Formats: C-alpha cells, structure tokens, sequence
C-alpha cells in the first residue's frame, strides 16, 4: 500500500523531469538560433567595416593631403607661411602671406599685396617681382617687353645726361658721335627770334639784301646819268666855242691885210 | 511483489537515460558559451574599430569644409560666390569665378578673366581690364616693362609737345623749359628748301650779298671813269681855248697901235 | 520489503542529485541568455553606427568628386594630363602641369612655365613665351606698361631712322607730321660753330650787316659822284667866263672895223 503508491509517485516525478529536460533542450535551441543570427551579423559587420576603412584611407591619402599641404597636383607652393588672404570681394590670393585687400584684385606670389581695385599684384611696395618670358605685345592692352621698349627708343634724339642725373639742355649735338653731321629735314620757317632758320628763308634774305642794294644802286645810276648828260652839253658848248674862235682868228687875219 | 521489482527496474532504466541527457545538455551549454564568448569579443573589437572610423571621418569633415564649398586651399584662396572657373582650351588654366581660359595653352587669371588667344595670360577681359602692379623693371629682352622705365626713356629726350585732341608735330621746343635755349651742333648744310641751315651757310650768304654790292660798285666805278675820261679831254680843250684867246687878245692890242 | 525500501531510498537520492543538476543548468542558461541579449543589442547599435558612417563617407566622396584626380577646385582649374607642378624654390609657387618654380620666391604661371630667377613671375619659358593680355595702362611707376602706352610715347618721339640691320642712320633727321607738314624748331641758341644751326635773330643781324655794307659803299659812291659834279660846275663857270671874254673881243673887233 505505502510502497506501491510511492513507486507511482517516483514514476510521475521521472515523467515530469523528462519533460523538464526536453523543455530545457528547447530553450538551448532557441538561444542557439539567436547566437547564429548574431554570429552572422558580426560577419556582415566585419565586412562592412573593412570596406569603410579602405574608403576612408583613400579619402585620407588623397584630399586629406591637399588640406595639410594647401597644394593640389597642379597648384603647388613650397612654404611654411601664414595662409593666403583673399580679403576683398571677388579677390584672389595665391601664396602664403598674400593679401588681396581690394575688390576684384589678385595677389600673386608669396607675400604679394594687392591693395588697389581691379589690379593683379606680383609683389608689394617692399618686394617687387619682374615678370619674365613675356612675348612682345600686339593688341593695345597687351603688356610690352624690354625688347619692344628698346626697338621703340632706338634712334631717339637725346641730350647728354650728367653724372648727377641733370640734363645738359644748352647743347644738342646731332650726328654719329665720331665727327659726322646730320641734315635736319622738314623744318618750317622761323617766326620768333629763337626759332631755327630754314634754307628757303636764308635764300629769301639774300634776295632782300640784293633788292636793297638795287634800290640804293639805281639812285646812284640816276645821278651818274645826270652827270653824263651834262657832260655832253659841255662838249657841245666847247665845240661851239672852238668854232667861234676859228672865225675870229680868220677875221683878225683878214684885218691884218 | 513482481510488479514492484519490475517497476524498480523501469525507474532505474529511466534514470540512466535522464543522467545521460543531463551530461549531453551540459556539453551543449559549453558549446554555446564558447561561441557567445567569441561574439562578445568580436563586438568589442567592432566597437573600437567603429569609434576609430568615426574620428578619422570627423577629422576629414573638419579639413575639407572650406575646400569643397569655397573652392579654396590655405594658400590658394578666392572670396566669391560666382560660377566655376572654366579651363576649356587644351592645357589651359583658369583661376577665379567666371574665369574662362578659352584657348590652347592659355591662362585666365582673376575673377571674370577671359583668355581668348593661344599662348596668352589674360588678367581681365574686354568688359574689365586690370593693371599689373609691383612690377620690377625688366632686364632680359622678354621681361615686362614698368612705367618708371617708359618715363626714363622719355626723360632727357627731344620730344614733340602734345595737344589734347594728340601730338603736335608743327612745333618742336628745345631748351630747358624755363627760358634757356639749346645750341644745335653737327648740323649738315641744308640741301632742300625745308632743311635747317648751318652757320657756315649763313656766313657764305652774307658774303654773296656783299659780293653783289661789290659788283654793282664796280659797274658804277667804270661809268664814272668814263665820265672822267671825257672830262680830262674837255679840260685840255679848255686850256687850249684859253691859250688861243690870250694870243688873240695880245694880237688885237698890237692892232690897237 | 526491506530490500525494496533500501532501493527506494537510493532512487530518491539519485533524484535529489538530478534535481540539483537541473537547477544548476537553468542558472547557467539564464547567464548565457543575458549575455546574448547584450550582444544582440550591441549588434543592432553597430548596424546603425556603421550605416551612418557609410552615408557620411559617401557624402565626402561626392563632395570631392574629382578634385584629387584633376588637381582642380571649382575656382582653380586646369585642363591637362601632364606632370605635377613643381614648387622647388623656397617660398615658390607653381601653377600648371609641367610648371617649375625653381628659384626663391618665384611664381611659374601656366602649363610648362619655368621661373628660374629669384623674385620673378614667369608666364612661360625660354622656348615658349606668352603674351599678357587685357592689361590696363600703368599709372604707378611699378605698374606694367601696355602697347597703347608705348605707341603713344613713341608718337611724341624725335628719332633718327633705323636701317634694316638695326643700325641708326645719323645722316638725316626728318621732322614733320609724316604726311608732308613741317616742324618749327623753338628755343634754339645762336650758332657758334660752323656746323651749328642758326636762329632767326642771327639771320636778321646778318641781313643788317649786309645792308650796312651797302650803305657804307653807296655813301662812298655818292661822295665820288659829288666830286665829279663839283668839277663839272668849275668847268661850267670857266665856259661862262670864256663866253663873256669872247663877247668883249667880238665887240672890240667891231669897233676897230670903224
Ligand atoms: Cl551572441
């Protein structure tokens, strides 16, 4: 009676334990299914993160490098200086220490300063720059080069300049510099006392002097002609006197007899 | 009691199988924990990696800010809202908003600058030009020329004055600009009417006038000599007439007696 | 019944140990489940983080576009496939493929431009130069000069002619306006030397000298004519006297006739 019932009790306890263990196995399976999802998720994330690392490293190597250097492959500077400063509206500043303070200006070169509107500065009042390899200008608003200035000034007539920089204006020596002379052509007639005289004008002045001589001359030729005419009158009077005397001498000789 | 011993055997059999399942379950739990331990570590690694990517990405975001939006690096800067630069020509360079380097191997420098001819650098356009400032005097033949250099080519030279119309070619004023005059040396003798004459020619021309005067004096001297020739003849005839009369007067007086 | 009661006690003890094992197992499973929840959550968070990073990186890549590959920003641009610019000199600047700023504080501007002297801006090289265009006329002494300015300056210039070989022809200086007009030369001093230009005052004095010579000479001629006129008047008086004598002789002879 007591034992048979206790055996049944144990048998039911075993039954319930078997069910509990099966329930526990099921829980382990449910957990494992989540761990499987997590393991897979981790795998997906490892891939995505190494893919982003690569993309970030490429961004770093490229555009990162232009930030720190301030240069691209085609716009380069070699400098430790302070940033360029495009201060003015629509200004452009190129090079460390450069400052384009004025509207629509360009400061070009390290430490260049553009402080007037609509200009391109290639330096400053303390450091200027020559501009080199400039081809001869053609259009009116092209820059001119030294060779063009030299060609344009060749043949220019100049005074001598003294050592102190003053010009000696009191003499203008023409000619080749070794004894040669220069003919000055296309000269107008002098009007003021200190104007140069031209050749037509010289010739005209000789002709005036000769005309004055003729005017004086012909006054004396009138006197000389008056003397010439009077002289013929005297000659006729003499011939008449000689004739008279001949007749007197003949008359006296006939009185003699 | 046969049923009781049968049930005891059944109980023991069930217990053996339960004990076996418990051992299997304990192994299963360990398999799961080992994977969970791996996943936990994988997650900690991913947290660290993602945190690092975040910092590398934030640093890049800080660096590229002004470069993408303002188109400017620390040494290449512009202050503008306008249209992109446009390097259209092969090997061209365009710097500044609205700039257009249209032609081959050209450079458009500055906001709205336009380069429309091959192998040129434009500092502006036909709608807006720019002076170039802080240019040091050119030395090489292909260096640019500054205003100082042009002014120095003018200084000390002989130049026509301008009107304001522009150059007045009708007068060339020499001298020092304050009353002083200029002696012009090495001047060749004038050939054409409009050539400047030299002092040698002036002197010769005075000599010609005086020679002309001397010639006319000579003509008058000969007319006079001719008059004095007839005059001496007259003088001799008179002396002879006077003599005749003396002899007549004496002859008449002797007749009187 | 005592052999059986013993086996029953033994069985109850086995069940006790099994119960204790099962309770230990449920505790372990609770512990694992808690860690799995933390992991699941951490993964969800990571998924969002990583997706946000993806978007930020993509937006970076799109912001840049081709700034790296073409070396150009929206405002500093070149169209070229050549070698990198090279700013070699201290404080130098190089702009354009193949450009080389070799010298200190220099600027090489444009494709293949070379700056090889200090403190210069080169717009080309010894083998390829460039004109500089749309330059407004210089005002300041250190402003660049344009072609219009050079031409205006040259137009006011007095110049000898240049031969084809570049020598200057000093033998002729042609003034005038180019067509056929002439130039009056002002502020000229009196000539001293035979090859000096003469001025108008000097011409006028020369005319005076000549006129004076004429007056002196004609005065001397006038004196000579006067001298002849006087001697002619002497002859006239002698004749009048001779005529008078003859009148008296003729009257005297007539009185002798009676
Ligand atoms: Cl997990």
């Amino acid at each position: 009676k007591q034992i048979e019932d206790k055996i049944e009790e144990i048998l039911s306890k075993i039954y319930h334990i078997e069910n509990e263990i099966a329930r526990i196995k099921k829980l382990i399976k449910v957990t494992d299914a989540q761990v499987s999802r997590n393991t897979q998720s981790i795998t997906n994330l490892n891939t995505q993160v190494s893919n982003l690392d690569t993309r970030v490293t490429n961004i770093e190597n490229g555009i990162g490098d232009i930030v720190t250097t301030g240069s691209t492959k085609y716009f380069k500077t070699n400098t430790d200086g302070a940033d360029a400063n495009a201060q003015g509206a629509d200004s452009v500043a190129i090079g460390s220490g450069s400052i384009a303070a004025a509207e629509n200006s360009v400061a070009l070169g390290t430490n260049s300063v553009a402080d007037e509107a609509n200009t391109v500065s290639v330096g400053s009042s303390t450091q200027q720059r020559r501009i080199t390899n400039v081809a001869a200008g053609v259009n009116n608003t092209d820059a001119v080069n030294v060779a063009q200035l030299k060609a344009s000034e060749a043949g220019s007539v100049r005074y001598e300049t003294n050592a102190d920089g003053s010009v000696n204006y009191s003499v203008l020596n023409l000619g080749d510099g070794s004894g040669g002379t220069t003919r000055i052509g296309n000269v107008s007639a002098a009007v003021n006392d200190t104007d140069a005289v031209n050749y037509a004008q010289l010739k005209r002045s000789v002709e005036e002097a000769n005309t004055y001589t003729d005017q004086k001359m012909g006054e004396m030729n009138s006197k000389i002609k008056g003397v010439e005419n009077k002289m013929k009158q005297i000659e006729d009077k003499i011939e008449e006197i000689l004739s008279k005397i001949y007749h007197i001498e003949n008359e006296i000789a006939r009185i003699k007899k």
